[PDB]
């Protein structure tokens, strides 16, 4: 059931961080679960430092939203920024102070696939507009894997890379026109990217469109609200049907119309 985003429904606060560890962060769920977790197995990455490791995983919406969690993973490797996601079973997250995605599989704890994205900026280099070292975004739509980032080549512009989710090959490379420095956030729906046109206002708006099949790049005015003024996170989850975002402490999740 795709279509192109129309609108965006207010912000639900699902659960608040109690301290400044999670001012900023990444918490998501799986749309292709995988034994032994569930469509309400939840993952909370609180992600303000320098040496953040613990994947906080909560068994069930209850927990998340209530809890404490169920588990605490202790990633082998530092993880960057807010980007990452959870697809079929394994945690994907790019390794501090790198370009590296890593493919962590989480019921066995392993690596089970490291990538550099080529010629991918890093630490800070075509961030999104509020910084945050948030230069690689992955992203899970209908379709599977994503990343999103930018180049030298592309002169900081959105490119967006379909990802083999297996062994994080690159499948097909798309270039925007859109600086990527120069929006708070981007996610795709149905092979389209959206972006976000500030991290701060009530009265935001999805601001661009481009559509990996036609290839087509458009301007859209659709409000989007920061309830708490500083998002770092908006990704979109394609089982849901809803965006999840962390906003100044607060992870929030938000409905969608799609045409
Ligand atoms: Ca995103
Ligand atoms: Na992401």
């Amino acid at each position: 059931g795709c279509g192109e985003l129309v609108w965006v429904g207010e912000p639900l606060t699902l659960r608040t961080a109690e301290t400044i560890t999670g001012k900023y962060g990444v918490w998501m769920r799986d749309p292709k679960p995988t034994y032994p977790y569930t469509q309400e197995t939840t993952w909370r990455i609180d992600t303000v430092g320098t040496d953040v490791r613990q994947v906080f995983e909560y068994d069930l919406i209850s927990q998340f939203m209530q809890g404490y969690p169920s588990k605490v993973h202790i990633l082998p490797r530092p993880l960057e920024s807010t980007g990452a996601v959870v697809y079929s079973g394994s945690l994907y997250f790019q390794g501090a102070e790198s370009r590296t995605v890593i493919r962590y599989e989480l019921n066995t704890e392993t690596v089970k696939a490291e990538k550099e994205i080529p010629g991918a900026g890093y630490h800070g280099q075509f961030p999104y507009s509020w910084g945050g070292y948030t230069d690689i975004d992955l992203a899970v739509d209908e379709a599977g894997l994503w990343v999103i980032y930018s180049t030298d080549e592309a002169r900081g512009a959105i490119v967006l890379s379909k990802l083999n989710p297996e062994n994080l090959e690159l499948e097909q490379t798309w270039e925007t026109n859109i600086r990527k420095q120069s929006v708070a956030n981007a996610f795709i729906i149905c092979g389209t990217l959206y972006t976000v046109s500030s991290y701060t206002s009530a009265d935001a708006t999805v601001n661009f469109a481009y559509d990996t099949g036609t290839g087509i790049s458009k301007t859209l005015t659709i409000p989007f609200k920061n309830r708490y003024k500083y998002s770092s996170m908006i990704d979109y989850n394609p089982l849901e049907k809803k965006l999840f975002a962390w906003d100044n402490l607060n992870m929030v999740t938000y409905d969608i119309k799609l045409s």
